[PDB]
């Protein structure tokens, strides 16, 4: 009765920040409650805990008081059977929402709206007797979001907050032999749901693991490890302490051991009672062991070296009670002097930032994928990662401890839609909700070793919450640093000076809450700070420009030690066509509202962990080796920390324009930190014209945990030589036939045939024999499909009237109109001249002219030149070069120039000056949301078809034209065009991604010159 | 002004001031008091409770209301009376001249305590001068080397009045009762008569 | 009905140190809602303000499960007519406690015994419905100890622990014009008794 709905929902406890849980045990690391040393020392599988993760049955209700009261009895007939752990939304229960910011519900704390979609899962379960005699049994749900109650039996057992820890409880006391059956009311928003407003889809329900526990009624209630060193790490001390619950009897005993593998490398036992710690006494109930460890194996991202800990709960005469055990990682992380040191040495953190998000599974995660983000990383130069904005999934971490990857633990807390945004941190009475959600995290995970910061949440600005948090973590744990960027990035509540997307040079000086370069930062008087920026260089779309400065800044600025970029993965979810075609959606495609669009994507892989190609420009910049290059010297450097350059090859190579002319191998050998010269041989000295180019290739011939063999790991190019063609063309037996019609120019060559339409000024159609090449005639471009940069917004709601594209727009860049000035032509002795000029124009005002000339040679070549003037009081234009469609469609692409990805002006460091072959499947990047991209740059040669052109420049080409890309929202939608866009472009602006919304361009990528002047030739064979 | 909370019977002393548990019911404690008390001048030092160990919930505390009350000082004897939760040493009942060695939480002579190697503390003794019935003796001793030591400040003299109660006799005759007499179990006697002065407030 | 004691006393927040309160006001200076310049001015009285001091019913339980249902409803007949405020244990209804250190109930957090001394207030009075028209109304413990549970006009109303600061409680919505009666329900024995080890007498 009391167990009653109407009863229990009375209290309405998810309304009540002073309720966050009733009857839920405490925290604590992982426990397996083996019963055999060995399993447990090997990681077997622990027969006392059990998974109920399964089928279930579930009904879902728009609110907690439409729910009947039998439920707690029996199962529904309109139940459903379903799969846990999972989130509803992605089950058609309901929607998804993708809001960044603002609150899915309305802001009036601690309430929560009145229909609030409620989820009913029950489940039948079996009991073995022999659990319900001797020990203690309890459930353990790791995530359940937001909110909810529990039965059993139909018995009302608890309730709990904080969707991303653990929530324990004893049902020791509510079993039966047999069949059992367990009823969990879920809800989406309750009190912590103003705590939990991370920029992500907002979903619900339990979408982490649920299981029991069995364990003896005197058990090991708790343990922590710690490692001390002497000052060269030649020895270190692990110091246990371990915590019993139960009834403590003298002939209890502790027992600790330490095992390298196979080796059992220390040992030590003990009964519990500790050191007395005041004026009562000490801990009866706890008892610390110190081991000693001579030359321990350290542990870092570079070589995770693990040991293994057990720990023995028994009875003096040798009876085990049970066991517990974790691995264990020998390192010191510590600030000192202004820098962040890892055993004794300085971090460089190659960080990103990473949400739990599967495409199909929308917040469940698992294994597979865990382990292909790390893969990944680890693939792509990454050594770090944020679990931005909670706790993760608690395999994560073992993983991560086991493939070598440093850590930033960070709490469940974002209030980022508050106001001002620390509304709620600065108020006491939500101290207790926060408490809980750091405490407990801590109490979980620190003893992985991969944890190596702790943040106490996210975007809720500054509030005395928090430095009471800092503190009582400090006090806790003192072996890793704290770091928040609320407020400033710099208050009192941080040891890190933790910035989002400060800039590199260019101060950012918002009231309050400024973010200034980050080289001036540390300068500040009195800041003696080390600085890592917690978000930089946001991924989204074409982005990823600029990237290169940060880290050259990093590199020479010893307080600069990295950042975490911002982020992994595009938060993108599946759907389907009618067709049952799937497709790539984002905000507002599930009629959420309200909602954030694209902004949900930003990350460097596509939500299937397909690259962007970014990745490789981030590849590139975090490469552990560096190279110098000194007259037939080649200099290299370690940026490793720890290791030695065992799995390494270097691999060389020289070419003229692409013709490989020599190559060789060289091992390395380079201590971390390290220098190796590397002495070649003499080179070859061409005479052919060209550019001589050199190639390095870093090679790991053997295949790694986390690696192929031949895995490359890093690279760089020079450019040796240049030989300059003095030659001169042949003589033509023939020249050109001018034709002039009233309605043009005709230009007639063998099959060869040009016309130039006389009213528009543009060269129209081109024939091969009897054969058109082109849909639509050549002509200047000045603009761009805006890229999610250039449009510049990070909410829905609000527009940036200085937002590229919104000055472009307003320019009038998008439409304006062509005038011809001139157009002439004439005849001379070796050739034909087409001359042009035209203006662009917008009410009135000429934004560019362009000036030409085309000259038609015996030889069938056509040269072009172009000269702009560009308005100095108009907006820099995105581009300036040419374009058209043509009437041909060929398999592959083949360029000489830099590639192979796409590259920009501002991101294009990875890229590599060859020749490149591909299919023109390739030259397109499928960004979700779609706008300009493909382009390569430094191109000198460029072959499509019977064509040939030739100069340097940039381009791209595809399917599609501009205007179909800017006009079309998802990649889903476009459709290949007639036959093929070309654009050429003799100058292309930059693409920024400092941040995206405003202009993050820097001014060496603004096409500001107002004179710009390029060249071409075309041929065909 | 002192937080509501001592936590002295447990084992050890802050069993509880150490758990996180426990946060926030502390927390509420200080907090509020704060919140009301904040406006009156005369209150010049903050106090975190009494006899409660120390603990991190402690820490926490002490740097909340650091920042929400600059304007005062904080203090807490719990856990040696020297703690990173306090800003002034402040013990109970350490001698002038001679220490008193616990294990743990000693208590140093306070001519000592100040010069102990990094040391810079003012010391104000949160408690000192037992005064259960006949006594007092040596608090000339104190009040002198306050006066001739700059970072030695005072203290608190324990305590103002005796706890006693009032019973009557048959012939309806009032008389002075402490622990045990109304059948109380367990209790600690006399000890809750260390006054200054009677409870009647006459003096001794 | 979810008004009743066999409901409130069912989750026994008494005994869970995560719940302190319920429904509990914040915390803040000293007010009077003075609605004149120069009387707050000059510290007068304010009439915004109105203390509840006096005599008061009460009875006493060895248990809060003891206590009767119509408790809520009517005054008992086994009631007593005394002064509040003021220590029960003064008045004859139990013993006060003098320990030092050692707690007066056995160590077991976060539970409190079995047996625990149970006072119920109760007070009725009269309320002038101007107050009932427009404004908040709200009611006001300086002091309570250790704990407690709160109703008004039959109507659960809050509860509360830390028997050194103030609870606040909005009545504006139970509250009818003329007469009304509240039903405070006060504990011996709570979590907060554990942080409320002081060397003095327990009352
Ligand atoms: C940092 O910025 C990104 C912007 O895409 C997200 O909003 C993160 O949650 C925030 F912390
Ligand atoms: C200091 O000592 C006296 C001893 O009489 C009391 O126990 C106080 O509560 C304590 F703080
Ligand atoms: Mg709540
Ligand atoms: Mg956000
Ligand atoms: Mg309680
Ligand atoms: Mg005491
Ligand atoms: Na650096
Ligand atoms: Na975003
Ligand atoms: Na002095
Ligand atoms: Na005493």
């Amino acid at each position: 009765i009391t167990d009653s709905l109407a009863v229990v929902l009375q209290r309405r406890d998810w309304e009540n920040p002073g309720v966050t849980q009733l009857n839920r045990l405490a925290a604590h690391p992982p426990f397996a409650s083996w019963r055999n040393s060995e399993e447990a020392r090997t990681d077997r599988p622990s027969q006392q805990l059990r998974s109920l993760n399964g089928e279930w049955r579930f009904a879902w209700f728009p609110a907690p008081e439409a729910v009947p009261e039998s439920w707690l009895e029996c199962d529904l007939p309109e139940a459903d059977t379903v799969v846990v752990p999972s989130n509803w939304q992605m089950h058609g229960y309901d929607a998804p929402i993708y809001t960044n910011v603002t609150y899915p519900i309305t802001v009036n704390p601690p309430f929560v709206p009145t229909e609030n979609p409620t989820g009913c899962y029950s489940l039948t379960f079996n009991v073995d007797e022999s659990w319900l005699q001797e020990g203690q049994t309890r459930i353990i749900f790791d995530g359940v979001n937001s909110a909810f109650h529990l039965w059993c039996n139909g018995r009302w057992v608890g309730y709990g907050q904080d969707s991303r820890l653990p929530s324990e409880f004893d049902l020791s006391a509510f079993l039966r032999a047999g069949e059992n059956r367990l009823a969990v009311m879920v809800l989406r928003w309750s009190d912590g749901s103003y705590l939990e407003d991370q920029d992500m889809w907002r979903m619900s329900g339990i979408f982490r693991d649920v299981s029991l526990l069995h364990k003896p009624t005197t058990q090991i209630s708790d343990f922590h490890v710690a490692t001390r060193f002497n000052d060269d790490f030649s020895r270190a001390v692990l110091e246990a302490e371990v915590q019993m619950c139960g009834e403590l009897r003298d002939y209890l005993r502790v027992t600790v051991s330490l095992w390298q593998g196979e080796t059992q490398v220390a040992s030590g036992t003990a009964p519990f009672g500790g050191e007395i710690i005041d004026e009562r006494g000490g801990y009866a109930d706890r008892v610390t062991l110190r081991l000693n460890v001579e030359n321990p194996k350290l542990w870092s991202a570079e070589i995770p070296n693990l040991y293994r800990a057990v720990v023995e709960l028994h009875t003096a005469d040798g009876t085990l009670i049970e066991a517990e055990a974790c691995d264990v990682g020998f390192r010191e992380v510590r600030i000192e002097n202004g820098l962040l040191l890892l055993n004794g040495k300085p971090l460089l953190i190659r960080g990103v930032n990473r949400h739990e998000h599967h495409p199909l599974h929308g917040q469940v995660m698992d294994e597979q994928t865990m382990v292909q983000d790390i893969l990944l990383m680890k693939q792509n130069n990454f050594n770090a990662v944020r679990c931005s904005h909670y706790p993760n999934h608690p395999l994560w971490y073992t993983l991560c401890d086991r493939y070598g990857l440093y850590v930033v633990d960070e709490a469940n807390i974002e209030t980022h839609g508050m106001v001002p945004m620390n509304r709620l941190t600065d108020d006491p009475r939500w101290l207790p909700a926060m408490s809980e959600r750091v405490t407990r995290m801590v109490q979980r995970d620190r003893n992985h070793p991969s944890v190596i910061i702790w943040s106490l949440g996210n975007e809720s600005g500054h509030g005395a919450n928090h430095d009471a948090l800092y503190r009582w973590i400090k006090s806790v744990d003192p072996s890793r640093p704290v770091q928040y960027e609320g407020g400033g990035a710099d208050t009192t509540a941080t040891d890190i000076i933790c910035p989002m997307y400060a800039r590199v040079d260019e101060d950012q000086p918002f009231p309050a809450v400024p973010k200034w370069s980050i080289k001036k930062w540390l300068s500040l008087p009195g800041e003696t700070r080390p600085l890592i920026l917690c978000e930089y260089a946001h991924a989204m779309g074409n982005s990823l420009g600029g990237f290169a400065k940060y880290w050259q800044a990093f590199r020479q600025y010893p307080r600069l030690q990295g950042g975490f970029v911002w982020d992994w993965v595009d938060q993108s979810l599946i759907k389907y066509d009618e067709n049952g075609n799937p497709w790539s959606a984002y905000g507002g495609d599930f009629g959420d509202t309200p909602n954030d669009r694209q902004f949900c994507m930003n990350g460097l892989v596509f939500a299937d962990r397909t690259p962007h190609p970014a990745l490789t420009e981030a590849k590139h910049q975090q490469q552990f080796f560096q190279f110098r290059l000194s007259g037939q010297t080649i200099e290299v450097t370690s940026e490793y920390l720890f290791r030695h350059s065992d799995n390494e090859l270097l691999h060389w190579m020289v070419a003229l324009d692409g013709k490989p002319l020599a190559s060789g191998e060289v091992p390395l050998d380079v201590a971390p930190q390290g220098k190796q010269l590397i002495e070649l041989p003499e080179l070859p000295q061409p005479e052919s014209a060209g550019q001589l180019w050199l190639t390095v290739r870093v090679v790991q011939p053997n295949a790694t945990a986390w690696s192929e063999a031949g895995h490359i790991s890093a690279w760089q190019q020079w450019r040796l030589a240049e030989n300059l063609s003095v030659t001169l063309p042949a003589a033509s037996h023939a020249i050109p036939h001018l034709t002039t019609s009233e309605m043009d120019f005709c230009i007639e060559l063998g099959n060869k045939r040009w016309q130039f339409n006389r009213q528009s000024g543009f060269l129209s159609q081109m024939w091969i024999g009897d054969k058109k090449q082109l849909l639509t005639p050549l002509r200047d471009q000045f603009t761009r499909a805006p890229l999610d940069n250039d449009i510049g917004v990070s909410e829905a709601t609000r527009i940036d009237p200085n937002a590229w594209v919104e000055r472009w727009k307003a320019a009038g860049h998008y439409q304006a109109e062509a005038a011809l000035l001139q157009c002439t032509a004439d005849t001379l002795a070796d050739a034909v001249l087409i001359t042009t000029a035209h203006a662009w124009q917008h009410q009135g005002k000429t934004l560019f002219i362009s000036r030409k000339t085309y000259r038609i040679d015996g030889s069938g070549q056509m040269a072009i030149t172009v000269d702009v003037e560009v308005a100095s009081d108009t907006p820099h234009p995105a581009r300036i070069g040419l374009n058209c469609q043509l009437a041909q469609v060929a398999e592959r692409v083949n360029w000489l120039g830099l590639g192979p990805q796409e590259n920009y002006p501002d991101r294009l460091t990875a890229a590599c000056f060859d020749r490149w072959d591909l299919p023109l499947s390739d030259m397109y990047t499928p960004y979700v949301f779609p706008s300009e991209n493909g382009l390569r740059c430094g191109t000198r040669e460029l072959n499509y078809g019977p064509h040939q052109w030739r100069g340097d420049f940039q381009f791209n080409i595809s399917r599609y034209s501009q205007q179909q890309l800017m006009e079309t929202s998802h990649r889903h939608l476009l459709h290949a065009e007639e036959g093929t866009w070309l654009n050429i472009d003799g100058f292309h602006m930059g693409i920024g991604g400092d941040d995206s919304w405003s202009p993050s361009v820097s001014a060496e990528f603004q096409l500001s010159a107002g004179r710009y002047h390029y060249q071409l030739v075309w041929c065909q064979k």
